[PDB]
């Protein structure tokens, strides 16, 4: 694993939009950090996390990878504790739902951590 840069993420966005044929109105929403509760959006988030090596469709969230991605300027073990709170089983047998659910969980108390991780260092 190697941490994804801002440039890496910008590429992964356009790749997922192209590969999944995401409509233009969704792209606009994503830009404004608006993620509708629908399968279009959930599969998009899964696609991005796949490319960033933060999520595997079978194994689920890749915890150590997430910690490295998120713990810049923070305590790694504190961040690991927060990540693990959001790690769950693939209850409803849907990788798209699964990836999105962890995303939603982590945003609740760690939004600024997410946003900080995707800005140029
Ligand atoms: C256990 C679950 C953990 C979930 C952690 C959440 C986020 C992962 C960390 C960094 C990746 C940034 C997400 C980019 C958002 C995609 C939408 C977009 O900007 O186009
Ligand atoms: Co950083």
């Amino acid at each position: 694993f190697t941490v994804s840069t801002t440039e890496d993420l910008q590429r992964y966005r356009t790749e997922c939009v192209s590969s999944l044929n995401i409509p233009a109105d969704y792209v606009e929403k994503f830009k404004k950090w608006e993620f509708p509760e629908d399968d279009t959006t959930m599969c998009y988030i899964k696609c991005v996390f796949n490319k960033m090596q933060l999520f595997d469709d079978t194994e689920g969230p890749l915890v150590d990878n997430l910690v490295h991605q998120l713990a810049h300027g923070r305590d790694a073990e504190e961040v690991r504790t927060e990540v693990l709170k959001c790690v769950d089983k693939n209850t409803d047998n849907n990788a798209c739902h699964w990836a999105f659910r962890g995303f939603k969980c982590f945003q609740k108390n760690n939004l600024s951590l997410i946003k900080a991780s995707i800005k140029k260092d």
